[PDB]
């Protein structure tokens, strides 16, 4: 399970998905309700996913938990346009994340 050592990870996790622009971003993006997504997005992920991965040992350092927050953005401008919805909440929830790694290093 999750190493001690990167409770601040769980911590910047779950003050994401409280966000009030982390609700595209909470589940894998659902096939019942967006078309075409892994025709794009050859590397889906989401924030249940890593929470999943974080808390049972899936990620061993800080390091691979924020490359997964940055897949989430960076999928997220891959597919959505800047002026969307979803494409605005995806800049937020980038410079929310960014925010808080460089507070804690
Ligand atoms: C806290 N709630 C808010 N606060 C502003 N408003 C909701 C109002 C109702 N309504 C729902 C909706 O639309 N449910 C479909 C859905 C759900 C998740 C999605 N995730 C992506 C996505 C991710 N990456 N690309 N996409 C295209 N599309 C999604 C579509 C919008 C939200």
């Amino acid at each position: 399970s999750m190493h001690s050592d990167l409770t601040f990870c769980e911590i910047i996790l779950m003050e994401m998905e409280s966000h009030d622009a982390a609700w595209p971003f909470l589940e894998p993006v659902n096939p019942r309700l967006v078309s075409g997504y892994r025709r794009i997005i050859k590397n889906p992920m989401d924030f249940s996913t890593m929470r999943h991965r974080l808390s049972r040992g899936g990620y061993t350092s800080s390091e691979e938990f924020a490359a997964d927050a940055l897949l989430v953005f960076d999928n997220c401008q891959t597919f959505n346009e800047d002026d969307s919805e979803v494409g605005k909440a995806g800049h937020i929830m980038r410079r929310f994340f960014e925010s808080r790694w460089e507070e804690f290093y």
